[PDB]
């Protein structure tokens, strides 16, 4: 063992281990490793990382150092040859609306977060990177390869730093790199609450005991909640738009507002536990505080379980989903609940459900307006849109009635994200979602796309013959071997991309490998599961059951029309019925009357 166990993680931690409520940091959960499922701890290696010093630098760093004998290709061009593509006609999905692609990336975000180092707070280290693309350190530059459109207007690179990892932060070594989980691995919520303290609260409203989540106080949508402001200038949401004068959300997550309609999702979420939290209050008016917000919070990760695994991901894993999330069969003390650091680069496969237009629906789910269709990158860190431009009930819409984008082999990420992804601190609509997950596969150390096939008992490719055969395509199967030489070296999020969809799912074979088990550990780990017998009442349960994204649409919007499945592909208005006729959240059995 190099390091039984490591430092840098909060020593006060305790536990009180009969309480009926999650921490917020993930920690006691479990009871023989507290620190299991829990934040800012290292994500789990379910292979020994790959290094191109066997410890923590990544392949294609040292220019002579081959992996297996060949160098690995250059992010951005694996890029251009293979991720790209022109024409976004015929890329949706007849049978996976816009929401399919969003709950995704919610779900993605309450699992896990690695973010990039720190000790840029005053760093020219970081704009060093920036201005004169000089490999060092934390600063990962992507190099455009010759023959790059970007080369002509950009300059030499992308700018990239380096993930956080655990115990020395700049820089140290051993234990083999290992990066950081910023958020519990556990589906919890943690996206609206935070998984840390300060946060927490930070964003809960103690300014009365009604348990309500802070709201906004500066904007409504008709009388209806808006998540809070995050106060902190310089915010990109300002930077998009000077005169609109807009920032970000303060939500439980980072991330909220990266996109219009994920910042959409958080909304709806919050709108849940204020709404929820009433309600407790008004069965229950004596119950204090933390006991509206802790009981609506605890409804609200039982939501989002059950719409994960009810609902999304047999739709993902198709024939996949039984032999890797059998029928849950209880709390298991032994199941790592742990998210491990490929999951992250797994679950990345929505990149290429992304589409390249966002729409506003009116009431008839008609182009509400002149300009209801606008192109994604015009929606990166922004918030403005939201507030000013009519409110979110049409955005919801949108998600409803619109189609996901079909993962395609010849047609894999749009050039909204392939080429024109904002990012904060870096100034253009001018950066590559594709590039990223490359350049972060080899940042993070991971094992190549063999040994994954390996590790999930597949076929491991030799050849350019092989290759074909596993991925039914000769041309793909050809770019792949001339630009990684091997099978042995593709970057897994390629390689696991490039296989087609298994039957009635929307991934190949290796990730639905990669993510079936994940998922199952997180729902066979979670000593809160609730499911697990003893967590809710049997009355609570028969209440949860019944929940539906159709009914969370209806509860939290003025939106009075819709689908009964709301993931597949819903034309108005034949697929849709009124909030009537749907199911819902019976809250009767949380009634704790004293005498
Ligand atoms: C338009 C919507 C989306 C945008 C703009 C977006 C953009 C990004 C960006 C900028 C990163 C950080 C990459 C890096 O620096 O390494 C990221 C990471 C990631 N994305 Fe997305 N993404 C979107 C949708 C999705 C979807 C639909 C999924 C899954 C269904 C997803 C899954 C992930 C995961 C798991 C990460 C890694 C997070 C971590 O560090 O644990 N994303 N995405
Ligand atoms: C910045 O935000 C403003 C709105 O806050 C946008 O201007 C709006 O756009 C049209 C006219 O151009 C009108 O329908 C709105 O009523 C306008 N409002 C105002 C205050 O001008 C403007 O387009 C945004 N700019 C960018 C670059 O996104
Ligand atoms: C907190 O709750 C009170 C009582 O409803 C409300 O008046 C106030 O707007 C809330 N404050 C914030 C900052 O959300
Ligand atoms: C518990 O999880 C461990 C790890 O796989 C394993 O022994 C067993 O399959 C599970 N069963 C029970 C009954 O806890
Ligand atoms: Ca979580």
């Amino acid at each position: 063992s190099w390091e039984v166990g490591c430092g840098a993680p909060v020593p006060l931690v305790t536990c009180d281990e009969q309480s009926p409520y999650r921490t917020i940091t993930g920690d006691c959960n479990n009871r023989r490793s507290p620190a299991l499922g829990a934040a800012n701890r290292a994500l789990a290696r379910w292979l020994p990382a790959e290094y191109e010093d066997g410890l923590a630098v990544p392949f294609g760093w040292t220019q002579r150092k081959t992996r297996n004998g060949f160098r690995v290709p250059l992010a951005r061009e694996v890029s251009n040859k293979i991720v790209g593509y022109l024409d976004e006609e015929g890329v949706l999905d007849q049978n996976r609306s816009l929401l399919f692609m969003q709950w995704g990336q919610i779900v993605d975000h309450d699992l896990d977060f690695a973010p990039e180092t720190e000790l840029g707070s005053s760093e020219h280290s970081k704009v060093q990177c920036e201005e004169y693309c000089v490999q060092g350190d934390e600063c990962f530059p992507i190099m455009f390869p010759k023959n790059d459109p970007k080369l002509k207007t950009q300059g030499k690179c992308m700018p990239f730093f380096r993930a956080g990892f655990v115990c020395p932060t700049p820089p140290y070594q051993s234990l083999a790199r290992d990066q950081i989980n910023a958020v519990t691995s556990f589906l919890d919520a943690s996206l609206v609450y935070g998984s840390e303290p300060s946060l927490a609260s930070r964003l809960r409203n103690l300014s009365s005991p009604l348990g309500l989540m802070a709201v906004n106080q500066e904007a409504w949508d008709h009388g209806l909640a808006y998540p809070p402001f995050n106060n902190v200038k310089p915010s990109p949401c300002e930077f998009i738009n000077t005169t609109a004068h807009v920032p970000c959300f303060q939500a439980g997550d980072s991330r909220a507002s990266e996109q219009i309609l994920l910042a959409t999702v958080h909304t709806l979420l919050l709108r849940e536990h204020n709404r929820l939290a009433r309600e407790l209050k008004r069965l229950n008016p004596h119950w204090d505080g933390e006991m509206l917000y802790q009981e609506a919070r605890k409804i609200l990760g039982a939501f989002i379980q059950i719409i994960t695994f009810r609902d999304y991901l047999p739709i993902v894993l198709g024939s996949e989903m039984q032999k890797w999330i059998p029928p849950y069969q209880g709390y298991n003390n032994s199941v790592d609940p742990r998210i491990s650091n490929v999951f992250t680069f797994a679950f990345r496969f929505g990149h290429m459900e992304v589409p390249s237009t966002v729409s506003r629906l009116d009431e008839n789910y008609q182009p509400w307006g002149p300009e209801a269709e606008l192109p994604l990158h015009t929606l990166f860190f922004n918030t403005w849109r939201i507030i000013k431009d009519g409110g979110i009930d049409p955005l919801v819409r949108g998600l409803l009635a619109k189609n996901s984008k079909l993962m395609n082999q010849n047609k894999m990420v749009t050039s909204e994200l392939r080429n024109k992804l904002f990012q904060p601190t870096h100034k253009v609509h001018g950066f590559d979602l594709a590039a990223i997950n490359l350049q972060r596969c080899r940042d993070h150390g991971m094992p190549g796309y063999n040994s994954w096939r390996g590790f999930c008992g597949l076929s491991q490719p030799k050849t350019l013959k092989g290759l074909q055969a596993v991925l039914k395509n000769k041309v793909l199967a050809k770019k792949l071997l001339d630009l990684y030489k091997t099978p042995d070296n593709i970057d897994i999020w390629i390689g696991g991309n490039a296989e087609p969809m298994v039957e009635r799912g929307r991934v190949g074979p290796l990730l639905a490998c990669l993510l079936g088990r994940q998922f199952q550990q997180i729902r066979d780990g979670d000593r809160f599961w609730w499911e697990n017998p003893g967590v809710f009442t049997e009355k609570q349960r028969d209440s949860l059951q019944k929940v539906s994204f159709s009914r969370l649409i209806c509860d939290n919007t003025h939106i009075t029309k819709v689908p009964l499945h709301a993931f597949q592909a819903n034309n108005y208005p034949h697929d849709f019925v009124d909030c009537s006729a749907v199911d819902k959240l019976d809250l009767s059995p949380w009634a704790s009357r004293e005498n």
